[PDB]
Order: C-alpha cells, then sequence, then structure tokens
C-alpha cells in the first residue's frame, strides 16, 4: 500500500501512501494530474510540488552515506536508480538496527538493508510534512456501488438464475438420496421392479437438472458479457470525452490493457455477486441437512471445509505477487522482441545480432524463473487442498463406518451423506474461493474508476496574443511572455528555432490547453468563452506528423462532415496535388487504407492531411513544418495550395526555412520562450538587432 | 483448401492447395518467397510468377458475369474483393449447379451462392493447368520429428515421470478397494480394531500416491518449460540470422506472435506423448481389471466411453473454427482500439469522436457474437458430454445392483468397481481429449516450421555501379537501371527526387541486397564476393529512422564492436556534437534508456546515430539525409561534421536539399530510377540539360 497500477506513476504511488498514513485517502489518477505524471515518470519537483499544492511543508535534499540520522523524518521518500527501471521512487518508513526496511509501492516491504539500500538508491529524499489543510482524504468514492447500478436493471434475468439455482440444487439432493434405496432397500430386499422403476425415476430426475444448468449457463454467460459491453462502453466514451493533458500523460497501452481488463474483472465480480445469494443459502440448506443426517459427520466436513479455508486463505497473496511478477517480465520478453524486430535492420549492421541473441536468451530464462516461481506456488497449493480432500474423505467414510456398526446409521445412509457433502462443501468452496476474485475486482474497479472520475470539457477573424504564459507540464515554461497581434485573411509566419514552443503556440489556438496566466483574444474575445466544437471544425491544422486511420480513402477524406458533396471534395482532392495518386488507386475513391497501407507515401500522405483540412472548410488555417516531409512536391502543391487560398481566411506558417517565410507578409520571432519583434524581412534585417544576426549565421558557411 | 497461417500469405496458400492436390507439397514459406509475399499482400503477378516457378503454364485472365463455360479449366484461382479485407484470394475447384463452391483458405469450403458471390466478387480469374515440369513436392517433412529430437537428453526425466505415474496410480487401485474392504468385512462383520487398522494403512496410501504426485508433476513442469525455452530459443536464433526479404515480407507482430503462440502450442504435443505413454498403459491395466471385476458392467463403461469420444470428436472441429473468429474478431477490435487512441488530437480537431465511438462499439459487439458463439458451443459440449456421463453413473449403478441381487457380486464389489471406474475412465478421456491438441500443435510445428526451414546467409576504395537494376518487389521497379563511378577518399553527393531510391542505392551497397540484372562493384571486386561480415563492418549508415535498443547508452553506443576503449566512444561522442548533453545526463555514460528514454531528443538520437557511425571506424560510410529530420541541430552538427571527415575514408551523402549538398566534391543525380550525368555542382547546372531546370525551381 498504496500499490502502484503502471509504471509512469510511482511517485505519486509514493506520496499517495504518505498522505495515506497521514489520513488523506484520494484519487491517484488526480494524483498523477497533481504531481504532473509524465511518461517518463513523476519529477521530484512533481512530488514536492503536488505536496506543496496540498498544503503540506516538504523537503527536497541531497543525502549522505551513511547519513544514518537520529533524528529523521519519518516517512521519508528515496529514489532508486538501478532497479530494473527508472521512475521507481521508494518510500522509508523504518530503519532500526542496521536494517533499512523499505517500503516499495509496488505491493511490497522489503527489508534490503543499508547494504542493499544503499547500494541501490539515487540518495534523493523528499521529507513530507503537514499544512493545515485539508487533513482528510475520504474522496475517493466507492466505483463498485456505480457498477453495482449497472447489475440493478437486469434484475429479472438474475432472479431466472436464482430460482433455476435453487431448483437444480434441489433436484440434486432429491437425486441424490438413491444409493440409499439402492443398497438398503433395492439390493438387500431383492425388488427387481422396484429397483428398475427407481433407477428410471432417478435417471428423469438427473435429466430435470441438466435441463435446468443449460439455460442458467446460457443466462449467467448473456447476463455477465452485457455487463462487460457496458461497462467497457463507459469507460471508452468517458476516455474520448476527455481532456488533452491526460492523453499526453499517459501511452496507448494503459487505457486499452486497463481498460479490457477493469472490464472482465468487474463482470467478474458482478456475476460473482450473483453467486454469493444463491451458494450461500445452498450451503445452509446443505448442512443443515448434512447436520441431520449426523452430526459428528457433520462436524468432520466442517474441519475440511475449515482446513481448505486456510490453505487458500493462506496462499492467497503470495501467487497474486508471482502472478504479476509473471506479466511484468513476460512483458519486458515480449517488448524486448518487439524492439529487438524493429531494429532488425541496424542490429544487422552492426553485427551484434549476437548480443541481443544473448538478451533474449536472458529475458527468456528470468520468465522462465518467475513462471516456475508460480507454478511452485500452484502446485503447493492443489497438493495441500487435494491432501485435506482425500484424508478428509478417508476419514469420513471411516467415521461412517464406525456410526455404522455402532448402530447409529445404515451404510446407505452413510453412502447418500457420501453423496450430500457435494451440495454442501462445493457451495462453501465457491464461496470462500471468492475472496482473491474479489481484491482483483476491487483493483480493477479502482483502475477504470479514477479515469472515470477524471472531468471532461466543458467542464475543466484577427488574432492576439497578450500577456500568455505557458508549461506544458510542471516544468520550465516553453512560453513565457508573449505579445502578438494577427490581421485577418493575410499570411503571417511564426519563427523560432525551437519548434516545439513554435507548433506549442498554434496548439494553444486550438485550445487543446489553456494559457497559465493572463488570456489569449482572437477578433475581439478571449478563447476562454469561445465553444470548443466550433473552435475544432474551424481551425485546421496541418501537422508535421501525418496520421491515417485503416479503412477507404472515401471516407478518411470526410470525418467530421458527413454527407459532404463530392464537388467540394473533387476540388479538394484535386488541390492537395495528390488527385494524381487518388485516382491511380485499384478502387477509385474506396480503395481499402489499413495502417498507412498497403502502398502509403509520406508525401501523398501529407498531401491527403492537407486534403483535408481542405475538405473541413477552414476559417484558419494552421501548418506545421508540413514541406519538410517531401520537398519537390511539396513546393509544387504549396504553390497551387497558396494560389488556392486566394488570403480569403487567415493562414498561419510555422517554418524554419527562412528562405520560404521572406515571400511571407509579415514574421514574427521566438527566442528563449519569449517573443522578441514582430515585422518583415525587411525591416527584421535592418533591425540588426537579432535577426540580421540570424541571418549572418545563416549564411555563415 | 488449405488454412493460412498469417494474412501476408493468401494467394501462397491457394497455389499451394491447387499444387498440394496436383502432386506438389511445399514449405508455404518457400511459397510466399516465390510469390514474394509483401506485408501489402500476394500479387496477381506473383501468383502467375509462382505459377512458372512451380512449373505451372497458367494464364490470368480478366472474366465477365456468368460466363458459365462448360468447359472451364478446374480448379481456377478467383479473387473476392468484398467485404471485409482486401487480401482476399479464393481457390474455386467445383462450379456445378446454382451452387458456387468456394474453396474458402480460412480453414473453409463453403457452397455460397452467387447471389452472394456476385454480391461480393471482383470476378478477377487466373487459369492455372500443369505445363510439363515436374511435377513433385516432398519436401514437406514431418517437423514433430525433429522436435520430437529435443527429448532426448530428457530420457533420464521422462523415464523418471513414467515410472511415477506407474506407481502412483498402482497405488490408486490398491486404495480404490478400501470400499470393498470396508462393506464387505468391516461393515457386515463388524470389526472395530481392524476397522481402525485398515482404515490407517489406506489413508498412508493415499498420503504415499500424494507424495508421489508432487514431484511426477514438478518433473513434468520442468521438462515442459525447457522444450518451451529450446524450441522459442532456436527459432529466434535462426530468425536473426535470416535474410531480409521475409522481413519485409511480415510484420513483427506476425513473426513474434508465432514465435510465442506457436512454441508453447507446439511444448503441448511433448507432454501429450507422455500422456499417450502412460495412459495407455493405465488404462489398459484399469480396463483388464474393470473386466475382471464384471464384464457386462465394464462393457456399459466402454459404452460410456464410446459416447463420449463420438460427442468429442464431433464437436472438435468447430471449436477451433469459432476460436479462430473470436482471435480474428478480437484482433480488429484492438487494432481499431490502437488506431483510434493514436489519432486522439487529431479526432479531437475533425470533431468525429462520435464516429469511430460507435465504430469501436459495433467491432465491440461482434466480438460479442463470436465469444457467445463459441460459448454456446462449449456449453452445448459440456452439457452433452455431462449427460452422457450422470446417465452412465446411474446406469452402472442400477446394472450393478442388478448383478449384486443376481448373486455375481456383492455391493461392496460394486462400490470397487464404482470407485475403480476412475482409473479406466480417466486415462481415456484425456487419451481421447488428446486428439483436439495434437492437431493444434501440428498446425504450429508448421507455423514455426516453415521459418525454421528457410535459409541463412550465406547461402542466399573506389565504389561503381554498371547496368545494375533492382525492384523491391514483384511490382514497378525502383532501379530500371544505374550507372555511377565513385571517387576514393572523396565526399560525394547522391542527389534524387525521390528518397526511396536514393536509400535504395546505399542499401543495395550494403549488400543487403543482391542486384537483378548486372552486378555492383567495390575497388576492383564484385559486392556479391566480398565477405559479406567485411561488409557488415566497414560500411556504417547513418539513417533518417534512427534505432535504439533499451538499455545504457554506454553499451549502445557501442553495438556491434565488443571491447573498445573508452576514449575512441568518447572522442566520437566529441566529434558527434553530442556529447555536452551527453556528461549532462544524471549517470554520465551509464544511464538506462528503456526503451529510447525517459526524455530524449530527436536531434540528440540522429547525433547519436552518427556517434556510432563514427565508432565503426567505416572504410565506407553512407549518409541518409539526416539534416533534413531535425534542422538546428542539423546546423550546428553540419560544421562539426565537415570538420570531423577529415578527408580520409570515402563518405557518401544522400540529401535533397539541393543547397546543401553543392559543396561537396562531385555530386549524382537521380531520375525516375535512372541516371542523368556524374559531375560538380557547376558542371551539372551548367549543363542546362534538367539540373539547371532542376535548380530553377529552387529557385
Amino acid at each position: 500500500c498504496v500499490r502502484q497500477y503502471d509504471l509512469t506513476d510511482c511517485g505519486a504511488a509514493c506520496l499517495s501512501s504518505i498522505a495515506q498514513y497521514y489520513g488523506l485517502k484520494m484519487s491517484l489518477a488526480k494524483i498523477r494530474e497533481m504531481t504532473g505524471t509524465d511518461t517518463q515518470g513523476t519529477n521530484a519537483y512533481g512530488l514536492i510540488h503536488a505536496a506543496k499544492q496540498l498544503g503540506f511543508s516538504a523537503k527536497g535534499v541531497k543525502a549522505s552515506k551513511e547519513d544514518l540520522l537520529k533524528d529523521f523524518r519519518l516517512p521519508a521518500i528515496a529514489n532508486v536508480i538501478v532497479d530494473n527501471r527508472l521512475a521507481h521512487f521508494v518510500v522509508i518508513y523504518s530503519i532500526k538496527n542496521r536494517i533499512i526496511t523499505v517500503a516499495d509501492p509496488g505491493k511490497g516491504i522489503v527489508r534490503y538493508s543499508m547494504d542493499d539500500f544503499c547500494s541501490i538508491w539515487t540518495g534523493g529524499l523528499v521529507l513530507l510534512e503537514p499544512g493545515e489543510a485539508f487533513q482528510k482524504g475520504d474522496y475517493t468514492q466507492n466505483m463498485m456501488v456505480k457498477f453495482a447500478g449497472f447489475l440493478k436493471p437486469l434484475k429479472k434475468t438474475v432472479l431466472c438464475i436464482f430460482l433455476a439455482s435453487l431448483l437444480y440444487t434441489a433436484l440434486g439432493i432429491a437425486g441424490s438420496f438413491y444409493i440409499k434405496f439402492l443398497f438398503d432397500d433395492l439390493i438387500k430386499f431383492e425388488k427387481l421392479n422396484d429397483l428398475h422403476i427407481i433407477s428410471a425415476g432417478f435417471a428423469v430426475i438427473f435429466l430435470l437438472q441438466i435441463f435446468l444448468n443449460y439455460y442458467r449457463s446460457i443466462l449467467v454467460t448473456k447476463l455477465g458479457m452485457s455487463i462487460d459491453k457496458s461497462i467497457m462502453m463507459e469507460y471508452y466514451s468517458h476516455v474520448l470525452k476527455l481532456p488533452m493533458n491526460f492523453f499526453n500523460s499517459r501511452k496507448v497501452g494503459e487505457i486499452i490493457s486497463r481498460f479490457m481488463d477493469a472490464s472482465k474483472i468487474r463482470q467478474a465480480i458482478s456475476g460473482a455477486t450473483l453467486t454469493i445469494m444463491i451458494d450461500t443459502i445452498m450451503a445452509v440448506i446443505g448442512g443443515i441437512l448434512l447436520y441431520i443426517q449426523n452430526s459428528s459427520l457433520f462436524f468432520i466436513s466442517f474441519i475440511i471445509i475449515l482446513l481448505y479455508g486456510i490453505i487458500v486463505t493462506v496462499f492467497n497473496k503470495p501467487i497474486q505477487n508471482a502472478n504479476r511478477q509473471i506479466m511484468e517480465d513476460n512483458a519486458k520478453l515480449t517488448s524486448a522482441l518487439v524492439e529487438s524486430v524493429k531494429g532488425i535492420e541496424t542490429i544487422k549492421s552492426f553485427g551484434a545480432e549476437e548480443q541481443t541473441e544473448k538478451s533474449t536468451r536472458d529475458k527468456i530464462e528470468t520468465v522462465m524463473k518467475s513462471s516456475f516461481k508460480e507454478g511452485m506456488l500452484y502446485i503447493n497449493l492443489s497438493s495441500l487442498t487435494g491432501i485435506v480432500a482425500g484424508l478428509g474423505g478417508i476419514v469420513i467414510l471411516w467415521a461412517g463406518a464406525y456410526n455404522v456398526i455402532k448402530g447409529n446409521m445404515s451404510g446407505g445412509q452413510l453412502l447418500a451423506f457420501n453423496a450430500l457433502l457435494a451440495y454442501f462443501l462445493t457451495p462453501v468452496k465457491n464461496l470462500i474461493d471468492l475472496q482473491p476474485l474479489i481484491q482483483t475486482a476491487v483493483v480493477a474497479s479502482n483502475r477504470l474508476g479514477e479515469i472515470l472520475e477524471l472531468a471532461t470539457e466543458k467542464e475543466l477573424g484577427d488574432i492576439e496574443f497578450r500577456n500568455v504564459d505557458f508549461r506544458y507540464g510542471l516544468r520550465k515554461p516553453v512560453l513565457k511572455n508573449i505579445n502578438l497581434t494577427i490581421p485577418k485573411g493575410k499570411t503571417v509566419a511564426i519563427v523560432g528555432e525551437s519548434g516545439s514552443g513554435k507548433t506549442t503556440l498554434a496548439k494553444l489556438l486550438m485550445n487543446f490547453y489553456s494559457p497559465e496566466k493572463g488570456d489569449i483574444l482572437i477578433n475581439g474575445h478571449s478563447i476562454k468563452n469561445i465553444s470548443l466544437e466550433l473552435i475544432r471544425k474551424k481551425i485546421a491544422f496541418v501537422s508535421q506528423d501525418v496520421f491515417i486511420f485503416s479503412g477507404t480513402v472515401k471516407e478518411n477524406l470526410c470525418l467530421g462532415n458527413e454527407n459532404v458533396d463530392m464537388d467540394e471534395i473533387i476540388k479538394a482532392a484535386k488541390m492537395a496535388n495528390a488527385h494524381d495518386f487518388i485516382e491511380k488507386l485499384p478502387l477509385k475513391y474506396d480503395t481499402f487504407l489499413n495502417e498507412s497501407g498497403a502502398n502509403l507515401s509520406e508525401g501523398q500522405k501529407q498531401r491527403l492531411a492537407i486534403a483535408r483540412a481542405l475538405l473541413k472548410k477552414p476559417d484558419i488555417l494552421i501548418l506545421d513544418e508540413a514541406t519538410s516531409n517531401l520537398d519537390s512536391i511539396t513546393e509544387n502543391h504549396i504553390k497551387d495550395a497558396i494560389y488556392g487560398l486566394e488570403d480569403d481566411v487567415t493562414v498561419i506558417i510555422i517554418a524554419h526555412r527562412l528562405s520560404t517565410i521572406v515571400n511571407c507578409d509579415k514574421i514574427y520571432l521566438l527566442k528563449d520562450g519569449e517573443i522578441v519583434e514582430s515585422g518583415s524581412h525587411t525591416e527584421l534585417i535592418a533591425l540588426k538587432g537579432c535577426y540580421f544576426k540570424m541571418w549572418k549565421q545563416t549564411e555563415n558557411t
């Protein structure tokens, strides 16, 4: 506690745990956002700034080996560098004798001692202390309440399953009494006719039992996968309505894996909550009946169920651990496989094929070791429970024999008991095996729950920028003070040596992010008041990195705007200068194009992106260094597109090619995250302020 | 119809099926390389060339609507375009009456009518016929023999498992007669002391059973995972030594998925041979004892095992099918998901979030349909087999009772039989349930086997190119003709509007590919004859697409050459102009970059690729348009690199930036895959032939 779902968040998990021991239990996703959880990890500055943001007084200090401080403020946050992964930070709770017990956020509390610890620490420490508010953390709501809310509309069907279970088990007991009449009456008194009839009857009973189980199993399957679909859909829909910052924060694998996992686990939990109410009553009925058949034998059976429960409960936690380890290691194996294959060419050119080979041998070896651990745990479980069960059976038959020859019961009654055990111990075996699933279900429930909690958006002409500052993440601002003014229907230019900030400005205008301090205005009104759905359609962005989703081109070009006339589309297609590469397709306009396939070129692709921006009919068109993708055809199509534009709408050009930008109307300069001076090539070069230096260094040879 | 392992091969599977049904059984991998199976797919012209290569005299001709020619040459291969994917090709074997029997390459043979056929068919036909040679195909040997070869060092272990199993089951029968002695003597004749002692004893027997099964299960587990490791490792090793054409041919997901999955599936078969050799004998012993116990009851039991076998065997083929469907659908779902996520920004700007939302929802829905189908199959199976088993038990007990009151056996003996059943029926249940596993194991054996079959390599100064043509695949050739001459110890230049061909020449120069026609010459010897290892070490390429494998920088920089002095690495770092940002790192040189993380910049990355190219000490150095990728760091690093070259070794510059490349000594021009004129910037621009027009476009 508190365990970490992924690797991108760990310091967030450390601070989560420390806050949890200081009285603050808050959603770990929001802690990702407070720490500014990057794909790289959570910065130390992120942990300290998050602490300060929560009101906490925290100190981030370099540490000495060995400091071994007598008045050391617990808990402390220590960074670990050489721990298989890089975003690894561990909390220090207890340092007594010569053993530093480190509480690792990967669901662990180890005793590496200072010998191993000082061998594997960055030495970065964060002392954390409480500062007034809030000092309470009941915020994390139970999501399984909402998911049981998903269980609510299906009440008719789950009732049906309940009833079917009841009847099935009744018929089960009835059919289980066959042996008593068999051995005590039919074989001992030799009644052929009654034997035949009875046999037929109990056979029929069994057939009724299976004909019940058929529809019960059908029903529970249907219910289960419906819950699956519903939950998955809610998650996916809510992460689609989600703002950009979280998309930048986490990788694809994260959301995609956790979505599927949490869905299955939650469905398992709700099909299990179905199982609770039925197997409870069946275990009660069966237990009562077992008690009536024989008190002492029911006591024995109870001892068996108890021993089973003990073995399982004592075996649960380590198995989960070895499971997580198998997942992690096998994952690393698969990843190293993919990356080794992706770099097959360069790794061929190096001649170190043997290197990556030995690498994958080691990976396979470690995965094998972890696998052997989990497997060993499982066979231990099976062997112990098998012992308990088997010896349990022998004992029950033995004591049964005792009670038979003592004169307390008949052999047939014993055998009937040997048949009713299956109706007492099976329900309780399920009911006790239920606990591991519930834990994993809580884990998953939180996993999808925190993202289900996150806020959407909303809530939470001439173009001018006024005192607008911006930083992508909890770090040094990419854009400091920014003052700008752009004329409507005129081609302007944004130039900086930092394409990150240069493109950042354009991204900010599309309102995927908000200015930290101050506001940005278009045509006399601030972006904050403008509708996002209009900003999306009315502004078009031409990416340096073009993306193409699998499908027909005829569809892919017209995403967003449906039922668009072909007369409008074909002019844009012709204007993108890709039209030649459009008509060349096998299936004309509707050729299947899947994941940049089958034969998609970068140039034609960027041209197609331009075609999309055209088909979107933009009032404002922002262009990144798209021209750089395929130079010559880009020159032709850029001339063609600039001609088509007719300067009817505002067009912004972000580029590094000074020779290309000089022809433009006006130019802006980005230096060290601050705008310097606005103007044209002539006046700026004559300014001798810095642009003349830029041209001197460009012509520097 | 022959099922297809992957998606890149389908027409290859078609020709595989027709040739195999005609007497030509060849490795489908070799049929992929003959069809020139691209990542895109196998071309129709590829199918024709594969026909010619296999010896077939075939004509691939466009077809009309309901020609219904009486003398239509069977079999023929017709392609269907709609409605799920573009890579769909189908074999036609029988077209009679109003039922168009399509031999579907997805392990199917349907008789889909002309309504649906003409609703989704291209009408593209390839008439295939045997033409003279050869025809023979004995190449397809059973791979599971070679894979059975891996069991050899483990013979001791398998013997141990065998013995342990035998004793365990013997003890099992012994312990199974407990009920007999219980009811016939102890309960009927009322002996307490004997009861306690006997019970204790049989308990001990059970415990001995557990302490045997323990080590047995451990052993079989160890065996399994060792075979896994061995197979996986051999595959990976041989696919590392594998030529490039297949890497271009197949996707990463393909080779990797088939690697782990087919490996484990194949491993299952060697545990299956264990199950065969042990459960055969145990089912024999138990069956004999059961037969001696009671003839008629054993006959009943045999009927039960028979019914089980019938149900399972008749249920086998469709379950595998529904499995394939789940696989395909779930795959398409995951793909649409990932693709939906990667384009979150553009899909935000477009505003059609609801579009892809409804899309992925429909995908999830069809996946639900298939999944529910397989689930339905499974519950049908479970219910029927459960019927056979249950009714079997009730019947055995009633007829057993019948034989008890008839005077043929005792009740305790009946129960002994009812307890001994588990040692006749369990071994045979496993032995018959084994068959589905074996099929999938053979399939997988072929999946990894075909790639295990492909050959490695080998087999299969001044630099000049003479009449050398090259085409990557069975399509429009990238090089129709290339004539070039490069000066030793001089910085030359490669310019073309097509970066594909520009990089093609250099890649071909690295001898990763062989020239189709003509040869490539280096320093007086053809590249084909030069040792590919020396070509590997002596040539360094700075890629437009730089690759960095996860690990420490100190190692990642020095891949290939082991035991390289740190002075050379730090000098290469200094020369790469990245050294300053290298020492800025927290852990100096040994910082973990996994995977190319955490915060690596593009400029620094290309700089590192350049540093690696520096560390190889090239006699011939090939450079792609690294400058065009990242402007500013390219401006800084270009002066440093021009300073660095020192003209000691031959250096080749591939670039499109005309303004930048002219400073070099000589320049070459690539137009439409053909070389125009070799010379310098001055002579070419003054030539006014075409390079001057190019300069007019440069302005």
